[PDB]
């Protein structure tokens, strides 16, 4: 409860995307992995919350939308009601994050799990509780017009191996990538 989990991938360039798009095409094993490690909840009985933006979610594809298995959760301040496919909307993340932990929610929401992006993930950064933070290093040059903060190890804790997520690297379409884990103290 009042758990948030951050999962984003980055190049080895401290890339994200371009134009709204990842630097790598479609990676199969990317794509399966991200869902599948989602969708593996801890606790039973239980459904996650996760939170997109505007760009993210205008990037999602209809043919997934809406994300069956999780809530998906756009953030919108010129928007006053929320997207077509959405499940919720929030004008800020203090907003989404307050309604989430509020008891209300909280029954029905235990985790959340930030899908991006960076603008999410720049307001989340400033936060004083404790918070896990999941960077993806894509071995391999790609061309990128967003860069990604660089994280502070005094603060955050560099996770190789972390149970449920594997450390060995893996490979699709000639394209090489690490998960890495990383965790914020309090
Ligand atoms: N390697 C990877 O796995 C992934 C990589 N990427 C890359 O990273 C990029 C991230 O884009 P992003 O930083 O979101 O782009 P922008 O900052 O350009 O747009 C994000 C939008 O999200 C909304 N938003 C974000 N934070 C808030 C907030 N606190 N309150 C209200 N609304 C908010 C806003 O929408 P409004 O305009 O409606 O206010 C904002 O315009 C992607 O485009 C892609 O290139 C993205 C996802 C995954
Ligand atoms: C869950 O589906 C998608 C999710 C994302 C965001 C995303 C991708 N990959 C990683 N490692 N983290 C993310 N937050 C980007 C997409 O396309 C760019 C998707 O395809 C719909």
């Amino acid at each position: 409860v009042g758990s948030l989990n951050c999962i984003v991938a980055v190049s080895q360039n401290m890339g994200i995307g371009k134009n709204g798009d990842l630097p790598w095409p479609p990676l199969r094993n990317e794509f399966r992995y991200f869902q599948r490690m989602t969708t593996t909840s801890s606790v039973e009985g239980k459904q996650n919350l996760v939170i997109m933006g505007k760009k993210t979610w205008f990037s999602i594809p209809e043919k997934n939308r809406p994300l069956k298995g999780r809530i998906n959760l756009v953030l919108s301040r010129e928007l006053k009601e929320p997207p077509q496919g959405a499940h919720f909307l929030s004008r800020s993340l203090d907003d989404a994050l307050k309604l989430t932990e509020q008891p209300e929610l909280a029954n029905k929401v235990d985790m959340v799990w930030i899908v991006g992006g960076s603008s999410v993930y720049k307001e989340a950064m400033n936060h004083p509780g404790h918070l896990k933070l999941f960077v993806t290093r894509i071995m391999q040059d790609f061309e990128s017009d967003t860069f990604f903060p660089e994280i502070d190890l005094e603060k955050y804790k560099l996770l190789p191996e972390y149970p449920g997520v594997l450390s060995d690297v893996q490979e699709e379409k000639g394209i090489k990538y690490k998960f890495e884990v990383y965790e914020k103290n309090d």
